[PDB]
């Protein structure tokens, strides 16, 4: 602490004894101005997200794909990925949308390293500030090869960084915060619920309902200081089946019963498309090789031409598994092109589903008479 | 609003064209000084504290009770009522410790009042400023009558009430995010989660588990800027039973299966005292006629000596039930002392179960022969 409160621990004081002092931090106006966004990483960004909420309305009829490492954490890294996929999706520029996998943290119960933004060296240093710095850096770096897509949270944190985002998720542990609802009514771009811990659906139709009305409440301005705000709300969201304590839900008569309750709820129609297939994570049951074969099942659901599906999430880094950071060496003590975060599947699982997902839509668009 | 994006719709430039503009906003530091605790609300509210940190750790052999309306919205009304629980509030003193029920917003996916903080006019004019105003004169007038707990919704507003608290709960719906631990943390007073809107008890061990911890995160200072916080942790924690979507878990078999869980979490031993019920919400299935039968419940459980136990939580009002403000109507014209948000119970029986609890702690007394 920068400032320190000389009286933690006196519990004779009405407040703060459990606060041990303050860092300063940097307002999102002086990054804004020192890291700001290229015109092409802005353009990239605005046809991006307008084609998703095309996709959504059912005015285009492409995939959209968001994949990548469920965390990043080494830049280099990531510049690798971001070139190699701007290959692989330059290929498939008529059918998907691909957009990538952006996520600077994994959200957890137990101790661990707390994201890239929280603890920049990786050695719970916690000076975040750079955490922020390098960070956001590597957006203004990868907005002109992509677009990226990052989770909501801290409603602090994306102040920094939404800018960058064409598309954003909101997290089955925050999903039923009027918070975070909030935050995407206020939010640029459009915006994915993943579905309830124990499964439910409610839980997203919900999000989904509130996100789109306008809200009012606290919140940090680009000076760094409190304001009441002012959302005139997001109505271009969708809905990500997820989790499995209850089980998978990838399969076609769950997605069926997505739409049945979306169409009773006024939150979908016949030519909306508002479903989005999260593999990893929690139909997985935590396994990245369990990834590929689901595929194989959202790509059927296509082949007899399923339209309500917009979107897919997916897994996947340079090197496939995942890894447990040393405890001594930090980021050098790790495998090049390896999740820290969840366990994904190699670059070679991923090109053969893309693959596989390019003639889905095409047969979506033959069984369709599409 | 005082601040107007004159850009909101451009879907073309990076970002902000989903907000309306903002409004200014009293700092912390301000409200703080406009308002003060007179120093006996500061004996008040930290007596208290250390009471609940004793019956925590099993040194006092009486019982929490967290009573108070749904949503406290007439001020008037709160001073009578909270006037008339802290005259019977001493008359069990020595029974157990009554902490009222200072709550400020009720949460919802749905329309309509959005708590006194947000649009204490009831009108939808949302003048939150005042909100907090009129909120924190409140508080200070209340911490003279009786100490108070309220509900920690977000992360930027108890900066402006937090010191009223003698002790705060986290709602069902964000125990499970990460920012409500972190802030959790901080706070100088006693925690206890409620359980998952599932009825899971995992969400709340695991919510005890890192407040225990220190954390360093993103928050909003007393002077009204952003700034980086590291706390001690709190491990003044609990958890609270309160229903959920299955398992109502108000008997005594779910009691023990909670009991054996926590000590497998380490959070507790036998001495200990960490579980906390609530009769509203799911237990009472919205019925405010099932809270007394889970009163006696309860009582019988203290009866039989159950020593885990550490409190109770309670909706109650002057007048039971609860009306409907009408929305082309004003608060001008409502029923006096009836909660418009959850149905809550009336004073009789107020002062009826508070009475009979009492007997339940003198019972279990007897069965430990303490």
């Amino acid at each position: 602490m920068f400032i320190k409160n000389d009286h933690a621990g006196d519990r004779k004081r009405l407040e703060d004894w459990r606060i041990k002092g303050y860092d300063p931090l940097t307002p999102p106006d002086l990054l804004q101005h020192e890291f700001p966004i290229s015109a092409k990483g802005e353009e990239n960004i605005i046809k991006a997200r307008d084609s998703v909420c095309d996709i959504l309305n059912g005015k285009d009829d492409r995939l959209v794909i968001v994949i990548g490492p469920c965390s990043l954490h080494d830049p280099k890294a990531a510049y690798d990925y971001a070139d190699r996929l701007a290959k692989i999706s330059e290929k498939l520029s008529k059918d998907l949308l691909i957009i990538m996998r952006a996520y600077l943290e994994k959200p957890r119960t137990t101790v661990g390293w707390k994201g890239l933004i929280n603890d920049p060296d990786m050695n719970n240093s916690f000076q975040i500030n750079k955490g922020l710095r390098i960070s956001r850096e590597m957006f203004i770096k990868l907005v002109e090869k992509l677009p990226i897509a990052g989770e909501m949270l801290d409603t602090i944190s994306p102040q920094f960084l939404s800018d960058c985002f064409s598309l954003g998720a909101i997290g089955a542990r925050t999903t039923e915060s009027q918070l975070h609802r909030e935050l995407a009514s206020g939010l640029s771009f459009p915006i994915g619920f993943k579905n309830g811990t124990d499964g439910g659906l409610q839980v997203a139709i919900d999000a989904m309902r509130a996100a789109a009305h306008e809200h009012y409440f606290l919140s940090v301005t680009k000076p760094g200081v409190t304001a009441i705000v002012g959302t005139e709300g997001n109505k271009d969201t969708f809905l990500i089946l997820r989790g499995g304590k209850n089980g998978t839900n990838f399969d076609k008569e769950s997605v069926q019963n997505t739409k049945k309750q979306l169409e009773k709820a006024g939150l979908t129609d016949d030519s909306q498309k508002r479903i989005m297939i999260d593999c990893s994570h929690g139909n997985s049951n935590k396994d990245f090789k369990n990834q590929p074969k689901v595929a194989k099942c959202i790509y059927d659901q296509l082949t007899e031409g399923e339209n309500s599906l917009c979107g897919v999430m997916i897994e996947s880094n340079i090197n496939e598994g995942r890894q447990d950071i040393p405890k001594e060496g930090g980021r050098e003590g790790l495998k090049y092109g390896c999740s820290v975060t969840d366990a994904c599947i190699g670059w070679e699982s991923t090109e053969q589903v893309l693959e596989l997902l390019a003639e889905g839509v095409r047969n979506r668009r033959k069984a369709l008479k599409k």
